[PDB]
DNA sequence: GCTTTGGGGACTAAAGTCCCTAAC
DNA sequence: AGGGTTAGGGACTTTAGTCCCCAAA
C-alpha cells in the first residue's frame, strides 16, 4: 500500500488506470484533456518505477486487493 | 476463474500480459514475433468481450488472486 | 513572485485490427 | 492428402508515452 509520494489525483488516476480505460475516457471522468492525462499518467509511472500503464494497472489492483 | 475458451497458450498469454510485458517482451518468451503476438493478443481480447489489454491484464492479475 | 495544477508542440513508439497466406 | 492448428506478413489507424516549455489561479 505504498501510496507515499502520490499527489491528490495521482491516486485517483491509479484507479481509473485500473478499470483498463484510455487516457482520453480517463480524461473525461475529470474533465481534462487527453494531452493532460497522458502527461500526468507519464509523471506517475516514473513516480512508480514503471515504463509503462499496464504494469501501474496491474500493481494497483493488487492493492485493491 | 473462467478460463474456459482459452486455448493452450492464450491462458499463458495471460500471464505475460498481467507482468505488464510488452508484444516483444512477450514474444521473446515465447519464441514469437511481435506481429504474431499482436495478433494471438488482440483474438485473445476478442474472446473476452474486452478492447484493452489493460483490461485483459487486470482480470487476470483479479484471478491470480 | 511563486507553487500548484492544466495543456500545446512535436513526435517516437507501441498497440490494435483485419484479412489473407504457408507450414506442419 | 484435403484438413485443422500454429505462426506471421501487409498495411494502416489509434493510443500511449516523452520532454520541455507556457499560463491561469
Amino acid at each position: 500500500d505504498p501510496l507515499s509520494g502520490l499527489t491528490d489525483q495521482e491516486r485517483t488516476l491509479l484507479g481509473l488506470l485500473s478499470e483498463g480505460l484510455t487516457n482520453k475516457q480517463i480524461a473525461d471522468r475529470m474533465f481534462l484533456a487527453e494531452k493532460t492525462v497522458k502527461n500526468y499518467v507519464s509523471r506517475l509511472l516514473a513516480k512508480l518505477g514503471m515504463e509503462r500503464r499496464t504494469q501501474a494497472a496491474v500493481f494497483a489492483t493488487e492493492l485493491k486487493r
